[PDB]
């Protein structure tokens, strides 16, 4: 299976100045649950924004840099390389990789953050005419989770 895994706000913002614009531990738990024991594929900039691979899953970084080498990270140099990765593969970020992959993936796990944040990085536009809502689950508002958010699982029609 090839899936997108993303959190975006009401205007599809996913990032600002190398950071997630919001703080939502519940969504990090969601990521951990979905992707543990599987594979994350991310662009070079997304990886460097996090700085270290996420534990207990395969971390794959897409870059043109032939010297790129990080402990606990597997490197690929082409989009075509993604299709050779075994198991459940999650396209993890960023804007560039999402733009290259949105027309290719089987499904998308999207956390819709019900706010409007300042951003410099965006998920590509998409229409529900193309995507069936397999599930839609409201996140719980919390001491440490104070922004409304909805977990969507979308499957290509
Ligand atoms: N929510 C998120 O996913 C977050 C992501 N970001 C980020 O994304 C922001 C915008 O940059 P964006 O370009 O979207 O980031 P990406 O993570 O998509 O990284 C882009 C880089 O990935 C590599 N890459 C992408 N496609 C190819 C390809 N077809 N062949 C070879 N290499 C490829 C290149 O690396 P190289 O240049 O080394 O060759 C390219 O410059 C950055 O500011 C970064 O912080 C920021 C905050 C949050
Ligand atoms: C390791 O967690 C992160 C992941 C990211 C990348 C960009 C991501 C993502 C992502 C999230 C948070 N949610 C969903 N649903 N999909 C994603 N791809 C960025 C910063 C962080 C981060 C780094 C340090 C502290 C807190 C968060």
């Amino acid at each position: 299976t090839l899936s997108i895994l993303v959190a975006h706000d009401l205007q599809r913002v996913i990032g600002f100045e190398n950071q997630l614009p919001w703080h939502l531990p519940n969504d990090l738990k969601h990521v951990k649950k979905l992707s543990t024991g599987h594979t994350l594929v991310m662009g070079r900039k997304t990886f460097e924004s996090i700085g270290k691979p996420l534990p207990n899953r395969r971390n794959v970084v897409l870059t043109s840099d032939t010297s790129f080498n990080v402990e606990g990270v597997d490197v690929i140099h082409s989009i075509e390389d993604i299709y050779q990765l075994p198991g459940h593969v999650f396209i993890f970020g960023g804007q560039t990789l999402f733009e290259e992959m949105i027309d290719k993936v089987d499904d998308m796990y999207i956390t819709v953050i019900e706010g409007k944040f300042r951003g410099d990085t965006f998920f590509p536009p998409y229409t529900f005419e193309d995507w069936e809502v397999a599930s839609s689950v409201e996140g719980k508002l919390d001491e440490k989770n104070t922004i409304p958010h909805t977990f969507l699982h979308l499957i290509r029609k």
